[PDB]
């Protein structure tokens, strides 16, 4: 790459066409709707847990990729890594909106499914969500050349569905729900970053964090 | 304002909650539709036309903005002096995608009339609009035997119309045409700037220039 | 290209590695240090003077640059449709610290010399420069192959240049004179922008107005 | 904190005026200067740390710093908690490129010292560092027997020091080292971000990850 590149102010000044939305926007434009069944994905949507996947990479497979279909990393993963999973602050405030909407809220992973899991409680406990709103965590796991999370927004009549990859925003597509988009982080060992607003789909502002 | 007021990642990735749209998105949105009336609205719209108000308010009122009440300058105004005002790359796109569709293309300014004006025969030239799309500039305003601009997009069914002020989205939006939004440049001397998007409205993206 | 592109927060905060600088920046480092000679280019770095270049193209030369060749038009260009010309902000700023510093003022531009010019009484007048700190204008002219600005840098011994091409930053190079780069408003008429910063020079943060 | 804020093209190509740099600017500063001391700051500098962090105050002190200062607290982050941190790319850059220029490379922290510590290995196996290059971790603060992240920079004869915190930047201008600041990811649990740049210090861009 050239040593000084420089810049001019068209680029400087130069936006995506992208729909992007506040929580508030969010808030604003389901006023008034009763109380339905909403939907997160958890990896970079409500939780940056990129620490306990570079653990597994590093103890599992530091070379491939084969770690993410190891029984021995789940089951360290689903049952206490995620104490080193930080919460973004965009789920906060998202989850605090829909408890008070009077929303079920669920959570869909593409996380293997394993033994036992202690990620509901971790969810349940950090983001203070009631008895009533909480919903076991799915573990629909992952299958190249299916999305498995369609099928369960469908059995959870989930009306809306956050989520930081393609395979969250076209889940909801594919049930005619809305689909919204956060950012995943810059840090994240989850690599390339997807193309936010690859859609058309609303996309949350500063949501990185 | 610190010597040296540094900076933060947050601050660098934040954006404005904006529903930001291109020319393809609007075109594409517009897919099967019939030929429409649609509308400009012309200073920091389609023309770059500080130049002009510039010189007014240097020779009329330097120290006041008496020159926008001054028959002498508008006399100026629409009679020539946009030969010195810049064409907007934006408008350009805009106004050939509404002609290939087969459009009706109005202006709708609140510039002050004129006894004669060269305006209308400036845009048709500058912006390559055929005969069968052309309009004459509607001058709107409140004068006596006047109409607003939102009773001239009821007049003759303008179904989108673009602009740069507030003023232009709420014409639209009180009689429930689809306003969509245009940035002012930052070397406009119209200020203060407004604020693009203010009323949730689709504000198109690099369309300073 | 795409509908809908997207983008990631990594391109977000994406930052150009480039020595962007204010004016109370540049006022500090000059602290102290005793009157000098400083120069300016004019267009699109003091003057945003498109207006009267976009005149002289639709004028003299629509299908070609012939114009910036004909001495008809640079005769209409330096002797008053420079009127029309906007004065930048940061301009503004630059000129009235120098003075500030009781440095000497020069403007050095390609433009070519003409029998008379009323550019220097524009300059003083809108930039309101006292006699002693104000200088004629010199006009270098264009001769490609030639950077015509470097020689007068150095028979006045400018110490610091301020432009937005990059024959300014390099004229200041040639004489071991600190250039200063300016941004081009991006609705200028003069295209493509340059690369600021291209050699690792400081650039004024928000000069494109 | 409207609904709809809008924005303008001032506010959307508004630059910070900081001293923005790439790693391969600084290799370039660095061309033909003989083997030296380089210096890096850990947290949030070489590792994004946070996971560990985060667990900690969870752990020990839900409701306050007070984890900060707790043993316990120490024992477990500088014991095997780092395998949770994330090593930021821009330091595997700067390491990479530092030794292949032969330097001895220095690691500076001001966390709290333990009876043992594994966060000099955890850097040596993840960062590639050579042994030649390698230094054991200096912990450095204001207990008794301790001596100053500055002290130490003179003690090892450190010409460069590359942290996120204003205290990594000053304590280098104490001693006369060059001072290069790097961005705290905005998902950091050390918050408020720090406003890199605020001592006109030299800011590495994309530093967040
Ligand atoms: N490196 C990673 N950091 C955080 N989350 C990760 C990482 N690698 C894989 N994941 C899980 C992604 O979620 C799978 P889903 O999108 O099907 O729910
Ligand atoms: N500086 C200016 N002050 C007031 N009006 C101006 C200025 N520059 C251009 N204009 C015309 C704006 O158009 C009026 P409209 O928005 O009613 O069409
Ligand atoms: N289109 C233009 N707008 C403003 N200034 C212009 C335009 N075309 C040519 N110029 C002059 C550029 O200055 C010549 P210099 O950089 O040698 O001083
Ligand atoms: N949340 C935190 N509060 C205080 N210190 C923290 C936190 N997270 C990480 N750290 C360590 C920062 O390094 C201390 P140093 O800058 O003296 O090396
Ligand atoms: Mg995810
Ligand atoms: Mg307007
Ligand atoms: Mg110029
Ligand atoms: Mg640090």
């Amino acid at each position: 790459s050239p040593l000084n590149p420089g810049t001019n102010v068209a680029r400087l000044a130069e936006q995506a066409p992208i729909h992007w939305v506040s929580v508030a926007q969010i808030e604003n434009s389901l006023a008034g709707r009763p109380p339905m069944a909403v939907g997160f994905d958890i990896d970079d949507t409500v939780l940056f847990s990129s620490p306990g996947f570079w653990r597994g990479k590093k103890t599992f497979s530091p070379e491939s990729e084969d770690y993410l279909k190891n029984p021995v990393f789940w089951e360290k993963m689903n049952n206490g890594w995620d104490e080193f999973s930080i919460p973004k602050e965009v789920a906060r405030q998202l989850i605090d909106m829909h408890v008070r909407r009077g929303d079920a809220i669920f959570f869909v992973t593409g996380r293997s499914p394993t033994k036992t899991e202690t990620v509901s409680k971790t969810l349940a406990d950090n983001f203070h969500i009631p008895a009533t709103n909480m919903n076991p965590v799915i573990f629909a796991g992952d299958k190249p050349g299916q999305n498995t999370k369609s099928q369960w927004l469908q059995d959870k009549n989930i009306r809306i569905f956050y989520g930081d990859s393609d395979n969250d925003i076209t889940a909801a597509r594919d049930v005619g729900a809305r689909g919204i988009r956060i950012l995943r982080a810059s840090n994240s060992t989850y690599k390339p970053l997807p193309q936010a607003g690859a859609f058309g789909e609303e996309v949350i502002v500063n949501s990185e964090y």
